[PDB]
């Protein structure tokens, strides 16, 4: 009929945001892939917004999508949230605006100035209109991050939202190597999160569609991994670019090939 | 002070546009790579537009900006610009939305009853303003565009539109092999180019920046390559985007695996 796309960032605060952003005084070029600028967040900004997703860092997807979360583990997210009730009334700002080069992290430079002072004027800007009833951090440095947000002056006034640390959508994987103990660290990955939807639930009051929860079982249930929606990509894109197929790698043949290349590959089925 | 980017397409009428586009309906599947979606525009959609540029169609340099002409050929038509003294006062088009898949030119379809429509939904939005006192078409189906915008109701008032038709800027590279015949047929694109130039300068009143008109030489002065603008790009995207060095191409050992991916590496000198 019609079809969605987010304008993306037009309205302040967001439009000095996206245009006074930090470089390399801020984020270590070698440490973090600023090469491909910053991907600022995904989901809402108009204040309809219930819940707010506190991710990690953004990877090869979100590199060419310009959202966050809309590889696996955004697939795995929209899921948790359609869970809770939540189809498109959300906002996720990662911690990291770049991507982390190497398991090296931004963990050693979780508390520098500059990362932190940047992503507290986008939680004030998300959350100012106070419309958001949840808070869900994906993993360690997420949950530190919004700690760090807490402590601050503009965020003592959060200390009694409904906060969840959750485990971070492909610990599963980046965990293990065989594929038993894989699913034996998405059997414990599900019971965290169920256990974080129990206490999530009674706290958004206002879900996108009425629905009672109905928990993980002890792997993944396609029903409960959701192609990222349209109203999230930018306008034009391809909803191949949100689907349930991977379109997006880095190439070379040494660790300098791959960070200065990406591929995107089509996925088979879209041309006749 | 810092860096500038493009809002997007936020305020109507062109949300509605980008909203609802034509698709395989009206751009034959196997004639158009549709698979990529449109690319709608490059330039100023506030009303500060002073001249529109209609292009052919996209390429692999637009398939990632999401802007179109942000590739060599753009980057002709920058320095085009520069010297009717306008550097950001500028709306930017395409004849179709999609790259013409092929050497035929996409002109089986060149009077579908969907694509023309569509094209001239936004011309009406772009001239609607009335602000825009310069027109250049870019190659043959760029030139029968305007042509059959003129010809429809709401394109009447156009008619005495300043208008020059001149050759696409990559016109010499598509046509012939050698070094030498792409040399040979050098001037014979500025010295059309020139007297458009000398056609439309005293008709451009309202430059961004007082400008002598200087005509071409033989070859292209590396001053007349213009690098896009920051303010044509989308939020974040780094500046070897839209450097002087290309950057993205199509690959694939047959013709099937050549449309369905796209190499993107960043050029040399990005990363430390
Ligand atoms: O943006 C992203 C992508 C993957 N994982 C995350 O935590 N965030
Ligand atoms: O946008 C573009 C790019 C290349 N050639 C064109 O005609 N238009």
């Amino acid at each position: 009929m019609l079809t969605e796309f987010d304008a993306g960032y037009g309205e302040q605060p967001f439009r000095d945001l996206c245009a006074n952003y930090p470089g390399a005084e801020a984020y270590d070029p070698h440490d973090f892939r600023i090469e491909w600028g910053p991907i600022f967040h995904r989901g809402r900004l108009d204040g309809s917004a219930r819940v707010l997703i506190v991710g990690q860092d953004p990877a090869q997807h979100e590199t060419i999508v310009r959202r966050i979360l809309v590889g696996t583990a955004g697939r795995r997210t929209q899921g948790f949230l359609a869970k809770l009730g939540i189809v498109q009334s959300y906002v996720m700002v990662n911690t990291f605006l770049y991507s982390v080069y190497g398991q090296s992290g931004g963990s050693k430079h979780k508390n520098e100035p500059g990362i932190v002072d940047y992503r507290n004027k986008w939680f004030k800007a998300v959350l100012g209109p106070g419309n958001i009833e949840a808070v869900v951090s994906l993993g360690g440095l997420a949950d530190e991050a919004w700690k760090a947000w807490l402590k601050s002056s503009d965020g003592a006034a959060y200390k009694t939202l409904a906060y969840q640390h959750i485990t971070h959508p492909t610990w599963p994987e980046s965990s293990a190597h065989d594929s038993a103990t894989q699913a034996a660290n998405t059997k414990i990955m599900l019971a965290k999160w169920n256990a974080a939807l129990a206490a999530l639930a009674p706290e958004v009051k206002h879900p996108d569609v009425p629905t009672t929860l109905v928990p993980y079982g002890d792997a993944f249930k396609p029903s409960e991994l959701v192609d990222i929606i349209a109203k999230d990509l930018p306008a034009g894109l391809p909803a191949w670019m949100r689907g349930d197929t991977p379109w997006a790698v880095r190439q070379g043949v040494d660790a300098a090939a791959k960070r200065r290349t990406i591929m995107i590959t089509i996925p088979d089925g879209v041309i006749p």
